[PDB]
């Protein structure tokens, strides 16, 4: 049976598993109000990927396809979504949206890029433009699942009917972001298919871990934050290693490389999320150059030491 | 001695060492007349990373710090952003490195978006202002002086910057015509020469070509098809920093395989110094799936024969 691993990257070596961004802190909340049920960052200590989880980092939140015609002046368009390579994806697929998709109600804000997929007389290589664009995965046009989503930029008409990529910086405004709200991937009534399932503690006095990023915006009064449940890093590091989980949780500790010194511990479960225990709402006050170290497989019911 | 070991992720699971999107395919091309010499994506084939080489792959080709004001008083399009470590710290400029880490290493005009989320809440708020738009970070302004703690930020925008916490994205370039990959920039300005570089890259066994991991690299306008060429992929270098395994001879010899079949397609030559070469002469893209990977099969001479592409 192959030994169970888990990078030695420190939190701030890695990178959000739910946007493009590097991990700010480690947080914990309470959830009992709440479904926890992100789509992206999701993957199985054995390494099955979930959700809509990809490996590509710079990928999570990006969609790519091809602009087709308008969505009246108002500077919408309708994005057909394809697969990274252009080709039509399989909308049989037990997947919720193509892989990457935003996982979270909220108006994403980036930029729209394209590069022609025709030479012009005269030229050499093909025309491109790039604005400042919005996916609003609130609209009843957001029809990831479908094959298509509704891109919107300020001020310009200038969108071709060519190849289009969307490259993710923050949202749009602070208001309308519910991060653990899930978007409809097909659209107004219809109901999500392919989930990865809600996550939550099930032992007594403990909440999960997240880790924590700052995510921009091009405007408003906010801090806004966004939470993932491990690091892309972990995900690419389990789906390689596809080793055999003996229980359903791990013992891990949160350790400084430099000095051995020993944090606090956690429960890394099966399932590919992490719970301390620790009430209330509050960071998670450790270095950032600390790394999780896998130290024994135990039964859920471990008593962990305390926070 | 501790194994070596390559990742078995695929082409199309992998991302760019020296700027932050996915790898589109394999390339190689001649290069006696130039001189490879990027600053990020380098590490040895031990762990050791060089350059401006670090391991956040979203910060490749970013740069943070706060902006203070115009950069001069002559265009208000302009302005001057100090360049900090990612917390907002400054960094100690008397490292043997050439930058701060992740700073762009090439001539070009970098295209993507400047974020600002305020340092201060206003009476009445319970949360800072923010606001972003679309920037351009060029690296041969006599004004891009990162190692310095500087460089110059100019927007379309001319009146909705404030001196304030400030984020660059990298997204793209502005314009193809001004794009030199293999050019570096002045990290400290005008008439000043670089220092702590990582070491230029070349094939020196006859009849080879320097492989690269290629990207197409978005334009805000103009006709082009540029891309970018880096030497490993971002997690080969978060594996070898890692594992630290000793390297036995100055060269791994690793086949390009199908992980479904076990087809090998070709093979090439990893250098300790953290690039690969192979048989092959001609710009030309590499006729592969991106459904395969690099296994490492054995540690052979600087003069193994490679079997001919």
């Amino acid at each position: 049976t192959k030994p169970f691993t888990i990078p030695i990257l420190t939190i701030g070596e890695m990178t959000n598993s739910r946007f493009p961004v590097a991990i700010d802190m480690l947080y914990t909340s309470p959830t009992e109000n709440l479904v926890v049920q992100p789509q992206n960052g999701r993957c199985t200590l054995e390494g099955e990927l979930l959700g809509t989880t990809q490996l590509v980092t710079p990928n999570i939140c990006s969609l790519r396809g091809a602009i087709t015609g308008h969505e009246d002046d108002n500077h919408k368009w309708h994005m057909t979504v394809t697969n990274p390579n252009g080709s039509a994806f399989d909308p049989t697929e037990d997947v919720p949206a193509p892989l990457g998709t935003p996982d979270f109600i909220g108006d994403v804000y980036g930029v729209l890029s394209q590069r022609n997929r025709n030479i012009e007389s005269g030229q050499t290589a093909p025309a491109n433009r790039s604005h400042e664009a919005v996916i609003s995965t609130r609209s009843n046009k957001f029809t990831p699942k479908l094959g298509s989503v509704m891109i919107a930029t300020w001020n310009t008409n200038d969108v071709e009917n060519q190849p289009t990529k969307f490259t993710p910086v923050g949202l749009e405004n602070p208001g309308s972001f519910h991060q653990w709200e899930l978007p409809n991937y097909s659209g107004a009534l219809t109901l999500n298919m392919g989930l990865a399932p809600p996550v939550f503690p099930t032992y007594p006095g403990e909440q999960l871990l997240f880790f924590r990023s700052y995510i921009p915006l091009k405007g408003g009064f906010g801090n806004s934050i966004i939470d993932c449940l491990v690091p892309q890093e972990w995900i690419q590091h389990f789906y390689q290693e596809s080793a055999p989980s003996q229980t359903d949780v791990a013992l891990i500790r949160y350790v400084n490389p430099e000095t051995g010194r020993v944090l606090f511990e956690a429960k890394l479960h099966r399932q590919g999320f992490i719970t301390v225990a620790k009430t209330g709402d509050s960071p998670i006050n450790v270095p950032a150059n600390g790394y999780f170290r896998f130290d024994s497989w135990v039964n859920s019911f471990y008593s962990l030491a305390p926070m």
